[PDB]
């Protein structure tokens, strides 16, 4: 597999598997497809703050404002 | 019928398979098998809080005193 260099790979393959941590109320909530969730992946997880923060940041619906950038700018080149 | 509230299935179940959360300091440590981490049986674990307790206490190698019956060197009630 592509070990990339550390955090975008992270990000990247977390995000792509859908892998997303939330805290709600008491409990948190995992969400983690059968097959993805070997332990050694949780090790590449980290179980870490900040990019678990933005793991829920990729599901974010609240739409309060500051939700994604939205540049419309996607084509133009290439 | 079926009573309620009292879930041997769900503890047996879920210790057996060996699904177990606790939280560490500030981040819940998830420990979960490829495979049964199947998104419906979260839904059976139902994310409240004693059970979940009660899975936490399976692993429980603390050993302060109260760890355990252990039903050994004591013909029950004795």
């Amino acid at each position: 597999g592509p070990l990339g260099s550390s955090a975008g790979a992270l990000l990247a393959h977390a995000a792509s598997l859908g892998v997303r941590l939330w805290v709600e109320g008491e409990r948190l909530r995992f969400q983690a497809p059968p097959g993805v969730m070997t332990p050694e992946l949780q090790s590449r997880l980290g179980g870490a703050r900040h990019e678990l923060i933005a793991l829920l940041r990729q599901l974010q619906p609240s739409s309060q404002g500051g939700s994604l950038l939205a540049p419309v700018a996607r084509n133009g080149r290439l």
